[PDB]
């Protein structure tokens, strides 16, 4: 159709809505008055879906006020309109649909945006009921319009979430109804909202939303959810929780919602959010604000949890990435721990006649070789891409980098931090039985201190600039003593 067509429907639209509204104004509880306007502006809402294929001539629409007009119609007192309108607003916004035409798709987009959009979709959410399939699936079509605009653009996720998304997402997700379609979906949102963005991590936090993550997670503790959706569901909270984990005012509140019981709980009774339950693990104790968190671990037996997984690696998580985990977990406890817990860590080391230290010597041995590999594959790649003519660029760097992770450089890295931290330690037997090995093949002390040196160069991107040389003085330290 053409814009002859169309532009009719948009003012049509806007005379039945105006009609409908002064109508319902005037007789709020004579049903017979406004009835026919009702049914009226509800046809030319269910045909303007057409609008959605021409994606251009939605700058048309935000200059009739027909993008205002809807707005304002999702908050009209029945029910059954609102939710024809987020249907509306949900084929507008399909994803596909808006890289056909990103000056029509960006102006609807800020004008939406510049109408509160979400705060008028989660008011009409809290009037919605479930128990009705309809208003239930204009739940759906609400969230997948703010997954929409996501996609399109992200800046807008954290004034969206303050505008009571997050809230709500909350709520729902504590509420006692069945697991259902919804209450995935709105899991998978929450985590879009809270990656990269720290002021939903933060209000989150604020919101006691820590709390309800875990509570969530509490259910599957012990048993496996019902269906692979479920299952999913758990992943994304498991996502969620780690993002939020990422601040640091957040590993306050893990802590104090026994977060770290619970994972500990977790680990143990084997189930398949183990996996994820390792991670959040590593999350909660990584930087210095994992400091309180590294020594209520060991205050809780911690020690005995993970050094069993550390020893020995059970086989979607792969043998590598279980090993990084509690790697990067040993690491962040020599580096934060102190008094008691550090003096009931070192002693792991030496037990059974440092077992443990030949276990890390047996990883480090693992993962190197490998690294040397990948290294050998990168260098021959570097020959034949200069043979051809093929320039060296970021892409092509980017993913030798890429190839390297997962030839496992990050739990070498690890590996080696703890081996210093470990020899740095005074206790003869440990440095004995590192330096033994080595000698006992040879290859050597050198190659772990180069690497050391690679780590300290690297992380963190980072948090603190003033912070950066410190740590990498600190591990230098480490370097000598060795």
């Amino acid at each position: 159709l053409d814009e002859s067509s169309v532009k009719k429907m948009i003012l049509t639209f806007e005379k039945r809505s105006y009609k409908n509204q002064e109508l319902r104004i005037k007789f709020p509880d004579n049903p017979e008055k406004f009835m026919e306007s009702e049914l009226d502006l509800n046809d030319i809402i269910q045909e303007m879906h057409v609008v959605a294929t021409m994606p251009d001539l939605y700058h048309l629409l935000v200059e009739l006020n027909a993008v205002q007009s809807l707005l304002g119609l999702l908050g009209h007192d029945n029910t059954d309109v609102s939710i024809a309108v987020v249907d509306l607003l949900q084929e507008l916004t399909d994803i596909d649909t808006l890289h056909e035409s990103e000056e029509g798709a960006e102006v609807l987009i800020d004008a939406l945006v510049d109408g509160q959009v979400v705060a008028l979709l989660v008011q009409n959410l809290e009037r919605l009921d479930e128990s009705v399939k309809e208003e239930a699936d204009g739940v759906h079509n609400t969230l997948a319009i703010v997954e929409n605009m996501a996609e399109f653009r992200p800046e807008m996720c954290t004034e969206g979430a303050q505008q009571g998304l997050l809230q709500w997402l909350l709520k729902r997700l504590k509420a006692k109804m069945p697991f259902d379609a919804n209450k995935l979906y709105c899991s998978e949102v929450l985590a879009i909202l809270l990656q990269d963005n720290d002021e939903n991590r933060e209000l989150l936090g604020e919101l006691d939303g820590i709390d309800v993550l875990l509570q969530q997670l509490s259910v599957f503790k012990r048993h496996n959810p019902s269906t692979a959706e479920e299952q999913e569901m758990m992943e994304n909270l498991f996502d969620s929780l780690c993002s939020c984990l990422m601040l640091s005012s957040n590993r306050e509140r893990f802590l104090k919602g026994e977060g770290l019981q619970l994972m500990n709980l977790m680990l143990r009774e084997k189930k398949i959010s183990r996996s994820s339950a390792l991670k959040v693990l590593d999350h909660a104790m990584i930087g210095p604000e994992g400091t309180d968190n590294c020594h209520k671990f060991v205050d809780i037996l911690g020690l005995r949890t993970i050094f069993p997984l550390f020893m020995k690696s059970p086989r979607g998580t792969t043998e590598k990435e279980h090993e990084e985990h509690v790697c990067s977990i040993l690491a962040s406890l020599l580096r934060n721990l102190r008094g008691q817990q550090r003096t009931r860590l070192l002693n792991k080391f030496t037990e059974n006649d440092s077992e443990k230290v030949d276990r890390l010597m047996e990883l480090h041995f693992k993962y190197l070789g490998a690294m040397q590999v990948a290294d050998k594959k990168i260098e021959g790649e570097k020959h034949d891409m200069v043979r051809r003519g093929e320039i060296i660029d970021n892409d092509t760097e980017e993913e030798f980098y890429l190839r390297r992770l997962d030839a496992g450089l990050f739990v070498l890295q690890h590996i080696c931090y703890i081996m210093a931290e470990i020899c740095n330690a005074n206790v003869p037997q440990i440095r004995q039985r590192v330096h033994q090995i080595l000698n006992m093949r040879g290859s050597s002390i050198k190659i772990v201190r180069h690497i050391i040196k690679e780590y300290a160069e690297n992380i963190g991107d980072g948090r603190s600039p003033e912070f950066r040389e410190n740590e990498q003085k600190r591990i230098l330290g480490l370097l000598e003593n060795f």
